């Protein structure tokens, strides 16, 4: 069951969050912010740039200094402020699930019942592990106590995207925060809306000023000043390839700071003539097409066995044919926009491409509508690995099938790409599944299912879909810095 | 006791070690290879260069293929293997330790007794890691089975250099190929010899073709097509801060590869009034002047409370007056010479800066003999913070000692560098000892000692000193890649 | 601040709790319960005993069953159901601490602002692991897939005692039901009020029928059909050393079935020279009253160095001459009564003990007040380790004080005991301070304080005082039962 | 390929094993040790008592001293000598073979192929555990620096049985002395001979006294007077159900000394129809058979999907009807005898007792040859629940197949058992491997295999099979104490 606003959305939220501060920006300049469904502009927003994200990162410095009382707090009350400002995103579910919707082009359904709650129980998840971040003690070699410190790293820059917003501030603020660290976060220029909304919200909770800190504006000028900022330890980011190559040499270039990605996919599938069909067709559709293919790990490679193909294809067809495009606000539409013209752009040349390149088109393949940046579900079958969409990352609602008779050709080509972040395998055999899986180069690997993400699993990418891994126990590794200390003793003993 | 090698060290690997055979350079040419000493050419190696690379990266990405023999081994004969390799090296002690000694400047006692035990200790321990790193089974929201995998990532670059020859190429192998990666070693151009003695242990000992590749050559020539290559995963290096920057780069704009640095630092000592003071004397002593003051860790800033500062600086010159120059392979010869012309030339340089830039010149100040690039052991003393011999690493043997009357002064001033991969605390308080520990912004602190590192424990930099850690458990995280498996099941039961 | 309960505590719940719902005894029969500082009768409850535990067991046996839903829900919904109970517990937290106080004879103050907080502190800590429990995936020799779960146990019988009964019901209900299991609780006969409340809001926050079973009674009757039940998988216990040998023994001749204990002690401290010396009588001095000395851990031998003996003992006394005794609801009133007239005796007996045995009386000695088993704070000087006071457990607010000159011969003093559950050392020095830490047999060791207890570290003893370790990441080790499950397949890569 | 000793095994050590020296037994007495293939004396061994228990105790509570060498040397040292060990075992291995097959009646084969690896394997796995025991630092409330120590537990008693000698003390050595723990170790009346040949190979290795003594004898006598003693920290024990019982009882009796057990089982297989036919019927009946039936593990339930039963237990018989007995010296012999008269009587009694209640009798029976204790290897078909070889260890020879149509009624009768040491599932279907691994009460599931055991995994049981894991990174967990340090500090920092 679904619940909705009973008044319409108004809008509080739009300057810089800095020292649990609202700041306008120091050039005075603001930007727009658009709604993807209709073409129109939804308020303006403080923009920030370098001299804004100078400042946020001194607030930053500042709450992490040693006395401080974020680094005093008990670890356990760490965890409680997490878990209170989970609390209020529940309180404020409605409201913020329609901002999503509205700002980022979400279907409220999902905005509500899966976006919302992701937020919510990664939340909880973080706050669970603040005071049971642990060091160890060591039974060093000659008469030392030696023990080891899992400290904060500092103050951490995270850029964020615009196809799960709400989720990506929390993914990134929660392992960051249990850890101990302060942040400055950079939402994406489409979508600083549900960000500036829990900013209210951590300062509501109680975080102490500076712990968290929220500029938005574009890429390369708040983004880039982060990336390359001397006073900022880590930097963290999704989004696409080509940003992370720069955020990478920027952190070279500057500070050495630590880096971590995720970066997308072009995700295969592997079908096996053995596989539940129906299971398959069903969890690779979706795969694929979920938030209008704007998935990092989007099924956009599936490989089917020669003898279940041409049933797989038409029963794929059968599915992406039934959907309602519109306003994602509707219920019963089953489709919203795409989020910009740039990203428009994109998906419309690649169909054309795949058009050209000579695969073939089940359905859809072109617009759709008078307003709004909408793509109508795609199918190509028969498509090769040369062929620009089964190469590209498309993040629209194009969905490749292709053919495979030979076992071990269809893993070459499956981990023959630059990406690396999911994979999945259909297939009854024990044997199969446990080797196919060991041997994709993927960082998440489903069987007979696809697109499971949970807070307690460890998510991220082989290749060059990213560096690290976010959320389950390893996750927070990347948010500790460690410290061994060593002390002279008279006499050790076991 | 020490013993020696009865007969004169004859040399027979020159040669580029790939797939375990013995490959001259792929362009015909050589480079000479000098004992530091006497100025003197030992031998020629093949040169290696971006083909020779290629060539290795090659071998080493066979090697790692699905299937192979290094990735279906049990992972406790990947143990074994390594056991061998140290029982090998532990056989050609006496060896290897007058050839690092001779190539690299080293004092044979320190070779003999220290360097040579790290490397065999250090093998045994990762050698026990091989088949105790695990993965996870994780309870995860819905009707899923979920394991992680803590897979090798794959082929690994090493660029290494000249102070530790030894123990860097096994720091740097132990732990990567205890997990089940294969690797391309570039060894530093000044110090390949001992680096390619070991290939010809791992040979013997019965490593598969391809798992260990060693390229001597030059840094922007092989190490630059280390750093920039499509095929290497992942990339470590221990050296400048200069490199590491070019290093990182590299990374991002090639494959965006996984890179840990360690690159040095300005490590300092707070030394409090009520610290046992001859011991604190005599640790950051052999703290600074270690190897020549060509230690990562030197103790290069030592902060003295005022009311023992006088007292500390004549014991301490005391003890540095005491040194005998000379050729590393004499019995009694108590320092070496520095490793070549360039950071002879630095150091010169740097102690003319301190003359200049007004600190107090206790001992030594000027180089030493007719031949070898030995530099007289100096002591500063009323340096302050902004003089060159406090801001920058020296790698000679050039001990600055300075006066604090202020604690949370003196720890600003510790903590005042974007260095921070260590630091010593010297105090009978244990309060003191435990506060000043956790403010002090460096990935090792020593309380009441100082250089004691030991396999068991990770050890790496804060900030510009480097990313990531080594050895210890928590090491071994950089040389693995997680892959998290999720399998549909029809019930989960806890 | 302390606030109270605005009216007077009407007891609600006295009846046997069994798959969510209130049950008579079997027999019919019911027992009185009292309050310690006034000798009166508060309510009668029903006695439970072997019938109404095979009821129980039955009842957990049934939720514990594969496919029920406690086995089937999220891990991370098993963290919320106790997560909630702690919300419930917060909101009836005067009433709570009122009854806890009124049957427990505990200071409202500490129940109040300790008791209460620990029990919630204690719940939330507990929910954070539910969902953070995970095997291992294991690279076995050979051609196998091996993994772990670890599994909850089964039904565990969960005894204890008078002196902190809501904290001891949460100390075991919390991680055994964050692990999963299903309990059968017995409470002290004493002291079944609070438990039975804490039933009410388990059945409130929507714990599954079976999951949690109560059943007050007495300790041979209820207490004993527990121990030697053939379908209880595991018994935890806190209380005397008596009955833990009896449970264990039960344990062994009925089912095998795992057994931990906590068993009390006779707990020491090491005050030495150079200590600070007010805080070291303080903590000490809290350390053995705290609630009228019926503590675990009540550090009931303190060694002194001799130079600061007198000064030691008389500061002491100074301390423990400014109670006021009386009803524990009182504002003001700093000691309540024992909790029985079994108690009453056993400190009487002892203190009797202490003064014909050659012992120094200080202040104290006898009983006090017309009602209410009330003790004098009572404090022995020159007591030397041959005397009953100086060897075995009191419980009563009796301290005993004793002189050292020899720092080897007081560690060997502290340890001859087979006792082992905590200590206490006093020092400036670094070194003793880790080298007597680390030669004190005991579970929990102090360095210059006493008696800090928290969530996040495993607590329990050496030798005679248990077997086991309660709370910590550690503690859940107790409340799992590993298996290994190991899957044969084609080829196995790292 | 198989080497044999060229000479005529001598034994040599035949006595008490106590501070590395061999000591005659207090009494004087000396106790007959036979094969069991041949019903002769082998030699005489002196006979150890609760005298000679107390004598051990006391020197392995010496050896644990605070400050004694064992507790003072590095942990890598302890790895070292654990190593060295196994290097020794490795050098002898054809004698310990030859011993172990003449004094325990195991096929030579499998003594040299299988246990003498296992327990070289087992031992170098241990070594590398040594210094990679660790403890924690916690992030506990308020202003204190936590910390724990994994310290060993102390004296351990360790007593074990005849049908894996060295594997056994092997198991309980290599964890108890890689903690850091002394041993007091019990061998069977039966089987002293390899422990203490391997004594002689501690005492070589250059273990310091005390930490391992052997003490040869009988279970009432000597074995209850390690389970009774009251300075023995722990014991643990592989054997009988009803020995396991009483040696609980004793320990709680006495000082609640820590207990792990390892009892045998009844443990099920459960073949599904859609199971590999073939490689389910080999697994199966290896898995029984093994060491004549003398396996803890054997597979000796055997429950068959109605449809392939028929096959099944054809297809086992042709198998089983394939052995050679004789003594286990004669290559080409595939059964030996059963250890001795107790067991031997109690296998054909069993066997009785299936005749007379109904079983189908497919081949075997009875008892073979005119010396040693030989029981023909016997299948029993049409096995019902009720019946006494379906509900007792029968540890000999003798195999019982059943059938089966219902799954979740066969899951039921699995689990039907006091025991669950461990079970076997073989189906292709991964759904029904993981539910029905998931639903076994059973400590080790094999999938589509059976009786693989390494090092590397927890081996333990569920219910009256034991409690406690052995082996894996788990079972270090029961060789270990642990004990939290608490310090207080002025003020903590994240
Ligand atoms: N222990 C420590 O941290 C220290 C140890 C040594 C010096 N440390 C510091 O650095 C200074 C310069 O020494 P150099 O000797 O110039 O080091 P380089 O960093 O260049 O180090 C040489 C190693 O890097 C390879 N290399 C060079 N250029 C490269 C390139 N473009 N791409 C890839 N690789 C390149 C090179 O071939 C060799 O293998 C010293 O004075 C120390 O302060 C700290
Ligand atoms: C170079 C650094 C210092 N060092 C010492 O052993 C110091 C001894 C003097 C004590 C005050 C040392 C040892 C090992 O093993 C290293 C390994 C790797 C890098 C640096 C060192 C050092
Ligand atoms: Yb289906
Ligand atoms: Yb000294
Ligand atoms: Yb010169
Ligand atoms: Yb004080
Ligand atoms: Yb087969
Ligand atoms: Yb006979």
């Amino acid at each position: 069951d679904l619940p909705v606003l009973l008044t319409d959305l108004k809008i509080q939220y739009t300057k810089i969050f800095i020292n649990n501060e609202w700041h306008d920006s120091v050039s005075g300049k603001k930007f727009p912010v658009f709604n993807p469904a209709t073409e129109e502009e939804l308020c303006q927003v403080e923009e920030g740039d370098k001299e804004d994200v100078d400042k946020a990162v001194k607030a930053a410095r500042q709450a992490f200094q040693i006395g401080s009382p974020w680094r005093t707090m008990d670890a356990s009350e760490r965890g409680r402020l997490l878990y209170k400002l989970a609390d209020l995103i529940e309180r404020d579910r409605l409201l913020l699930a329609t901002m999503e919707s509205m700002n980022g082009g979400k279907l409220y359904s999902n905005a509500y019942l899966n976006d919302l709650a992701g937020c919510i129980k990664t939340l909880r998840y973080c706050a669970g592990w603040a005071d049971k971040i642990q060091g160890r003690t060591i039974p060093i070699d000659g008469n030392f106590f030696t023990y080891t410190r899992h400290e904060p790293i500092g103050v951490c820059g995270q850029i964020i995207p615009w196809n799960f917003p709400l989720v990506m501030l929390i993914w990134k603020i929660g392992p960051a925060l249990s850890c101990g660290n302060t942040v400055v976060v950079k939402p994406a220029e489409q979508t600083p809306l549900t960000a500036l909304h829990v900013a209210s919200l951590i300062k509501e909770a109680g975080f102490p000023p500076g712990v968290v800190n929220i500029v938005p504006g574009y890429g390369p000028t708040a983004g880039a000043a982060i990336s390359s900022h001397m006073d900022i330890d880590k930097v963290a980011f999704t989004g696409s390839t080509e940003v992370g190559k720069l955020i990478k040499e920027a952190a070279g270039k500057s500070n050495l700071k630590r880096v971590t990605l995720e970066l997308g996919g072009k995700s295969p599938c592997i079908v096996l003539a053995d596989a539940d069909l129906d299971n398959a067709v069903e969890f690779a559709h979706h795969g694929v097409f979920y938030h209008q293919g704007q998935c990092c790990i989007a099924a956009s490679r599936i490989f089917v066995e020669e003898s279940i193909y041409d049933e797989f294809v038409r029963r794929s067809v059968e599915r992406a044919k039934k959907y309602i495009l519109g306003n994602p606000l509707t219920p019963g539409v089953t489709q919203g926009p795409q989020i910009d013209k740039e990203q428009y752009d994109k998906i419309l040349d690649l169909i054309e491409s795949g058009k050209k390149e000579g695969a073939k088109l089940e359905c859809g393949g072109g617009p759709w509508g008078n307003k709004g940046y909408f793509v109508q579900p795609t199918v190509f079958s028969n498509v090769t690995d040369e062929m620009r969409i089964a190469k590209e990352e498309i993040f629209g609602p194009v969905q490749q099938i292709m053919k495979f008779k030979s076992l071990d050709d269809v893993i070459k080509r499956a981990n023959n790409t630059f990406y690396g972040l999911s994979a999945g395998v259909f297939t009854k055999d024990i044997d199969k599944a446990i080797t196919i899986s060991s041997a994709l180069q993927a960082g998440t690997v489903w069987v007979n299912c696809y697109g499971v993400v949970s807070a307690q699993c460890p998510f991220g990418g082989f290749k060059m879909s990213g560096n690290g891994r976010e959320l389950g126990e390893y996750g927070f590794h990347e948010y500790t810095e460690v410290k061994t200390v060593t002390v002279k003793i008279s006499q050790k003993n076991s």
